[PDB]
Formats: structure tokens, C-alpha cells, sequence
């Protein structure tokens, strides 16, 4: 386990079948977390996808721009299609 006095601590629901506690700063980026999950589990950003209450959490928007706390669930979906140019 972990802890700080810190930081919020996130769940991340895979589309599989479990949930991961993440460890990231309130005022941080969204995209911070998002690479925590690509350097975790491996998944590549612009597919992995976290919704909340409905909304698409952007880049530049800070996890306080929408509100989220502590103690929060976050969904997972890898985005549904592939496209024939892979760099």
C-alpha cells in the first residue's frame, strides 16, 4: 500500500475487471495521470480514455477545473477503433 499527506488518491477501474490507487497532485495536469497508466500498464494515452460523471477530462485541465476529490472512481475504456497510420 501507500499514502501521503499530499495528494489525492484515484481509482482507476480497467476495462477488465479490477481498479489501481493512483497517486497524483490536486493541482497537477490530467495528462500527468494518464502517463502514470502508460508507463504502468503500458497502455498508449490516446487510448486510454477516463470519463467521469459523463465528461472527457481534458489535458490542460487540472483535476480541480472539474472538481474531483479524494477517494473518487475513475472509468477506463480503450478507444473503440484503430486507424491505419501507427507511428
Amino acid at each position: 500500500g501507500s499514502s501521503g499527506s499530499s495528494g489525492i488518491q484515484v481509482f482507476v477501474k480497467n476495462p477488465d475487471g479490477g481498479s489501481y490507487a493512483y497517486a497524483i497532485n490536486p493541482n497537477s495536469f490530467i495528462l500527468g495521470l494518464k502517463q502514470q497508466i502508460e508507463d504502468q500498464q503500458g497502455l498508449p494515452k490516446k487510448q486510454q480514455q477516463l470519463e467521469f460523471q459523463g465528461q472527457v477530462l481534458q489535458d490542460w485541465l487540472g483535476l480541480g477545473i472539474y472538481g474531483i476529490q479524494d477517494s473518487d472512481t475513475l472509468i477506463l475504456s480503450k478507444k473503440k477503433g484503430s486507424g491505419p497510420s501507427s507511428g
